DNA sequence: AAATTTGTTGTAATTTGTAGCAAATTT
DNA sequence: AAATTTGCTACAAATTACAACAAATTT
């Protein structure tokens, strides 16, 4: 049949491991190491927007990768990503996508 | 300049600082490459839910388990934190 | 010329926030 | 014992989806 693929693997960033040897990671880890860093160099000061944070660093460049796939076109890009054309036009003027 | 980041060593071993969406955009690139025309259905809850769960791990181990202080640290409503704990099925 | 997409509605469906209380847990 | 956190629970407010449409643009 197909061999199965878990959603972990679905989206890839490519690592280099103990040998030289260049190999798919899952996205997630990687999200974890931009906090364990985050922690770490941070060290006492409290912060209250880390949801937020971290949503606007996902979030443009998929709204930036997924309109340079439609070629510009909302409608598809909007569809694609399962949002409402009009959430998507917002999403867009938050980041100056335009 | 910018606080969310991610370490990479280039062929000379030296390691180096990057942006996370940097490794988010090349995460995409490869996503679409894959696919030949098949078309994308839900591709936001697909992010997004490969970003919420890493984070969500990490503050509720930073914050000791401690509900209440990880919904003040990210800005969200402990309802909310307790909500997408669910979704995952953190609990 | 035809089909699609944009920009713009008001409106309704959903999700998040607010606060407040007794019970459980940490301090 | 005292303080903090949890697991609820209406209700309010903010966000998202809907659906319609002329006008602009693409095919």
């Amino acid at each position: 049949m197909f061999e199965q693929r878990v959603n972990s693997d679905v989206l890839t960033v490519s690592t280099v491991n103990s040998q030289d040897q260049v190999t798919q990671k899952p996205l997630r880890d990687s999200v974890k190491q931009a906090l364990k860093n985050y922690f770490a160099q941070l060290n006492g000061q409290d912060v209250n927007d880390l949801y937020e944070l971290v949503l606007a660093e996902v979030e443009q460049p998929l709204l930036d990768m997924v309109m340079q796939y439609t070629r510009g076109n909302q409608t598809r890009a909007a569809l694609m990503m399962g949002i409402n054309r009009g959430t998507l036009r917002k999403k867009l003027k938050k980041y100056g996508m335009n």
